């Protein structure tokens, strides 16, 4: 609004006519010299771009991140390097399994995507709102994306695709617990945690390496909604976090998130008794306290949605001295397969857009590809080695090595660490009366029509990780734990390692 | 299900583990040489193509029409040469402004494209569940996209923009009417109309031309929901539509319409007082009746719904021999606009995709492009003219030529024809009590929250339309006609063609 | 060269060594975890873009235009209101067959693309080194493309595809007569003229339209090279015409061309006995005599070819205030086909492209689409008509009606025009006794082992055109005007319109 | 030829003209409704797809391979499996450096891809016409691909980006060598051998791996052009490889090869003098002989050359059982890029392209993506682990574990291996006196006009390698080696590993 603007073409030219096409004569046929009416209709049809393979749904803000706590002992980060030192940062929220229209208040994971702009680069922390994931092994992700999707031939949600999958893999029960907990749908975006998820590493100034793992908690308060009032929410509203996020930032009411670690030296991961790179399991707080770091708000609505948000790239691959990955198997294959995506999805060339553009200095000689805009590094030498220091590697940030053991090989998870069940049964044991309820109430009703043999399975992998959980949510689901256990050997997928 | 299938790559090599990634030792870092997992997750990143910038909501389904009655006289098209003659079909129902994921039970129009497997050529009858729409140029349509869609900022729906647009374009009220009655949500795909809304044109074997107007005509009833039942369905179900149509065809319940055609010589279209080509007006049935040509049913679901539903791409410029084109300046657009954005969104390759292909010769010599399987039509020559007799041209289906009068310009529509209320006016007085009611508060709660000067607008516009209608529509907002008679003098849009 | 640059990732990370992968022990497998790896590769294969459809091979440079000359009583166009007066422009030179790689020095058409950055948009004159073409209606241009270009099957040129196609437009005749005259190949850009080749008009202040062609004449001279000393130079030098043209600027050498019109009051082209749009005829000089205009030259070769010459758009299309189209068909269909093309090859954001973008105020309100990087037109509203005073036409600019007679028809161009020979017997008489030579011998050589009925064909229309230019192709050939007569009768394209 | 087509649009319907356009009247504008000529000029400027980043000039043929040998009890691979098995291949031949439309006979690698359509997987042995490469570490690819191509401004080959890159890589000299030797320019496909280059694996029955080298023998002769030669050559044909290889077999006479392997025992890879596994390095014959296996010919030219040539996508990764890959760090590399590449050239459906397809039984479970034609595997469950036995993995083809020594690191190759000389200096005194002078001569033209520092530098590098190839060469260019040894103290790159 305000300043008058008179229509153009891309070009520049003047439109004479923004509401009548140009025809022979006043009811006769369209013309082809319509120059406007061509260029407005076929640039139209091009607005759209593949919505992202998982968390198509989200919401997007601008925020700052201060540093409280020095952990300069622990990493020669830039973004940490001192008290006081201010980092700004884009945020996206997300569910998991729904496309660009569908509702914000389903039961899900949902994601907490952080990028922040930092003098040595762009670092994503690309966070959910679970500590743990259903899954260990990336072999298994694509599987999980059709069965919590639609089915191919229904193009439906199937309790039965989703349940027949995650009864067949017991380590998936811990995150399984979490989303059809009271935390399987927050009341919006500011009433949940973040977390890394997985193991990182720390790398400080001596060249010493750290395994830590990222919390991020909700200065509102966790706060969650019941399955009824979800649903009572999305027959008015599919879009309820996007208008609780903006209209909160709207109104100046800034939410808050405080950064805390868990740090393990390097060589503790040879002494725990939980296998400390497996993205089921978390490090118990007792072992490895929270350390505290900073804060940060997000306290600004992007002006563009689709040039800002829905444009917006993470890459775990993003990050930047003195924080690293782990051989956790499934940070492992996020490592490329985010950055392969946005280059399908918002092109080669989508780091010049403005939201996912370094706000420090770059030099990576990437040439060319569709829609370059940005210089594309003029005439410069192409090439390295070269004889006109173009391009020198940068040795100083070398890690120290990691020490290996054994042959490459498929080496099989389930003989390395089978504790599916330990860290769920501290979970279900932490939980009051009520919240216990509502996991068996949420189980039952997420499960609706799947098969019998399913519910069955369900059962006895939640009686194996405790008595009363089995008890609950075979109730709820209206059927017996002895019925359970005698449908073990009949179970057509009988022969099956995830089978117990 | 049934035959057990043994997993390989793209390639037909075996897959050794489809559980475990190939780590440098138990717990070690991910190895490039994993083959499969390179491929498996490639591939899994470039599953999503960008949904339809309109109708990307949809449910699909095969079936069969059938000629009931002759007009073999009007149209020399081959589908309808014989009484009993069946020819096979694929239809897609959708919503408008939602996308992929929105729900089906909203207020909007519904799709009914239509696509006839005919041995002259795939006709597409590219229908909406009512005979007009909002517009009648097609400057305006990306217009409507996003006055219907997202805000560029808020990214929801905005009253706002949605109704200060309706409300500068008088010629729209009939539509605006029709999705503001108890039609605007159906009970499903199966208890709606379908239209062609456009004037076409029937040639018939003595080279005559008529325009025609295409009904079809549920045989399950014209059945709604209100805005109540519809809120009430979302909160379950954002697929209802689609369970609807599919659960209806598993069960052998196959949904039929019947096909009716009005017919108008074409010196008919300067003897009538409405404008014939006028997507706002529909020809009154007591001017030109409906005719009876033949009934369809859906009866087959589709084995897979991303191949079949989500590729299918329909053209109003998919015409046969026998059914044409009219001047109506909205089809005109269309007759290139659908065939532009399919070469984006499926490929220029798409008519390989099955849905798309045609069931009858084709000897278009398009080569090449991405993704060429085909054959590319091997070896033949591939230019015109030729001393080969390759590509040669069918004069015999040649049309009678188009009278045209005036000089090729942008001429002013609103002098042309300015009759936006009296269609309005006439539905509004086929209405019962009840539908009245249903019109008036439908419009209140659609315009929500739109500021004011906006709801003083509809109310006026209203008025001209009906003074009962300006009434009903005023007090369902809590304002007065007079509040909205004195509002005009201080419109903002003051000098503006479409302000009266 | 010069300032010391140090390797970063895309998101600005440093870079730890350029010369090392990471693996597992010195000798052992490749690592996931290399990210820099991943990122060097996975962009190194999306660098390349599709080719030009047409014109792929070419060299670009920026320059000036400055006015020498009134004409404003003709034309409103604002980068011609004054003497002197400068505009920045760009020019694209280009063979036509030739792919990215191929030689410079062919016989060919040449491409003489202009874009000028006037303050009422970009204006694209995308001209050739020919006032004529091959064609005189759009049907016929993708298949010029595939008779110029490589066999479906053998992938080479093929003398029999390029000259039955030919052979069978006697149309074509003219612009054959200057692609096989000395002309044919141009001693580089710089020795060659430009023309718009298409009747364009003029619009002056008083709303009256002129007919106009331009011709750009080169102050180099007109300078070719023969067959044998072509040959020479790709034997060194597939890239001859970038050498010589970047060399000349390089050196200060900048080339000059200067910009005349033929103008025509818009009722003489019913007053001509010549088609006036028919893009096979010039305009005779004693009938429209050039007017100068301006002069501009070329005098900075672009930092980065790929960014500024290969992501170069040209559209006819881009046209400005008081300068617009004809209903020349060839120029009619051009007005829509290359923004077509650029929104596949560059993308639909093509205009955030340097080359491409307006340097003049632009409000076109299109949004979104890959790659969007410039603001997005922000949180203004996206829809008109608004109440908010964005996106106003702007009527000053419309042009005076285009009369029209006749109805909406395919109007066979053969009994409108049939005067294939007049221009190119001119154009024969001419020339000198080598010059002559020359056409005789480039003809034959052309033609190398076309089938013999072809090589009849060519006879046949070269002798209708004049006697002795029949005698010397059919003598070139090895072959008599007589045997050519005698082969009609049997000429396997009998029943063919083109076959005289 | 033959059989009469008439023309349709792609949906099947007739074509009434292809000589003229929809005009109103005729000498008015084109209409909007010609819907042929939106789809012939829409599809029309949609045929081309991005060129290969690398090997973008190629000849391709369809031909079988049969045993001769017994090598089964080195290798399980099913096509090996019998004396007397056949198996249908594809072959491309390709050059490195030239574009799309660039001269066939260059100075330059070729390429001599082998795609084998098995029982268990279609088995690609992606080679070239040398058993070495330039590089050993994949790093530097992108900067060969640069410093072989186009300079980033002048657009063509530049003498000192290439010669730069190439002497401040010591290892590169061996191929260096074989591309400045008389073999550098083959007589066309027929006359060069082919090599796998890289050390694969073989596993044989048993479970025991070998190490394994594959030569591709000419049974036509090693044959080569001069430079001179080369030149007339390119003078008349751009396409002499082309026309070579498509004459050939067009007359029956089939190209045949030998093809044999040098086999070595797991553990000989620990023993042997010389890096296994360095692409810059050979195994002698004399500690390894080549082992017969079979003989394949090339009897059939493509129908269509964009369909089968340009389409084709060959993958490293594209291994079968009984044949596997090694840790020599380039084909590490190649295991994923190929695939990525193909992504983005033919599209993540490319495996529907017939040349690519598979010919045995194919279960990949993948879904969708743009243009998918062949079921999308249908109504299968589309997920792993499931209670229905699709998608079962296949233990029985798992390869023994492969032994690591080493962290996880970025491992110097410089410390690792730096015998850069003895292999090309043994080459060198293979070379008669002729082939010595034409690799003086060879040499000292493709440094061209290289600044003197860098010619000084190779003269150096070829010294250290044999001082009569370090005069020979010096004197080629004009130079004294003195001289080239006094310029190392002010070599601009001091400082620098590759700098000896
Ligand atoms: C100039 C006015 C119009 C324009 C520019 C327009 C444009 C479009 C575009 C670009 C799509 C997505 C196409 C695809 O990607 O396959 C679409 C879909 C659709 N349109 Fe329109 N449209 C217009 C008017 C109408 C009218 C008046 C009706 C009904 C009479 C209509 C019915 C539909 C239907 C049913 C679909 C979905 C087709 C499917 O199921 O794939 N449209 N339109
Ligand atoms: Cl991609
Ligand atoms: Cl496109």
């Amino acid at each position: 609004k305000c300043p008058v603007t008179h229509l153009t073409t891309d070009a520049g030219a003047p439109v004479v006519d923004n509401q009548n096409s140009m025809t022979a004569g006043a009811r006769g046929p369209l013309l082809a010299q319509d120059l406007w009416l061509n260029e407005k209709l076929g640039n139209f049809v091009r607005e759209v771009i593949p919505e992202r393979r998982m968390h198509a749904k989200g919401s997007g803000a601008f925020g700052t991140f201060t540093v409280t706590h020095d952990i300069t002992q622990y990493t020669r980060a830039k973004l940490f390097s001192e008290i006081g030192k201010k980092t700004d940062i884009f945020v996206r929220f997300s569910t998991v399994a729904g496309e660009r229209g569908a509702a914000d208040a389903e039961r899900d994971i949902r994601g907490f995507a952080m990028k922040f702009y930092t003098e040595e680069g762009n670092w994503d922390l690309v966070g959910n709102n679970t500590p743990v994931f259903f899954l260990r092994d990336a072999r298994k992700f694509p599987d999980l994306n059709k069965a919590v999707k639609r089915d191919p031939k229904t193009n439906k949600r199937s309790a039965t695709n989703n349940w027949d999958f995650w009864t067949l893999l017991p380590e998936a029960l811990h995150q399984v617990t979490i989303v059809m907990s009271d935390r399987g749908i927050p009341d919006g975006y500011r009433h949940m945690h973040g977390f890394g998820s997985h193991t990182f590493s720390f790398i400080n100034a001596n060249n010493e390496r750290f395994w830590v793992k990222f919390h991020m908690r909700t200065q509102q308060g966790i706060k969650n909604l019941t399955d009824a009032e979800a649903e009572a929410i999305i027959a008015k509203d599919r879009e309820s976090s996007q208008t609780d996020l903006f209209d909160a930032i709207e109104r100046g009411d800034f939410p808050k998130w405080k950064m805390y670690v868990q740090i393990m030296p390097e060589l503790d991961a040879e002494k725990v008794p939980y296998h400390p790179f497996d993205l089921t399991k978390v490090w118990p707080k007792g072992d490895y306290p929270l350390i505290e770091v900073g804060e940060f708000e997000l306290n600004r609505n992007p002006e563009n949605y689709f040039q800002d948000v829905e444009q917006a790239a993470f890459a775990p691959s993003n990050l930047v001295p003195g924080i690293s990955f782990s051989p956790d198997r499934m940070l492992q294959a996020r490592l490329f397969n985010y950055a392969d995506a946005a280059r399908y999805r918002v092109g080669v060339n989508h780091y010049q857009i403005p939201v996912n553009a370094p706000r420090c200095p770059v030099h990576s000689n990437r040439r060319d590809g569709q829609g370059r805009t940005d210089g594309n590094y003029g005439a410069l030498p192409h090439y390295e080695p070269n004889s006109f220091s173009q391009w020198q590697e940068q040795p100083q940030y070398k890690e120290p090595p990691l020490k290996i053991s054994g042959a490459a090989d498929f080496w099989d998870y389930r003989e390395d660490d089978n504790d599916y069940f330990s860290q769920p049964r501290a979970l279900f044991n932490l939980m009051n009366d009520q919240q216990k309820q509502a996991l068996f109430d949420n189980t039952a009703a997420a499960m609706g029509d799947a098969l019998d043999f399913i519910k069955y399975r369900h059962i006895r992998n939640c009686y194996a990780c405790d008595p009363a959980y089995g008890e609950g949510v075979a109730k709820a689901l209206g059927m017996t734990v002895a019925d359970a256990q005698a449908a073990r050997a009949t179970d057509p997928a009988q022969g099956n390692p995830g089978l117990l």
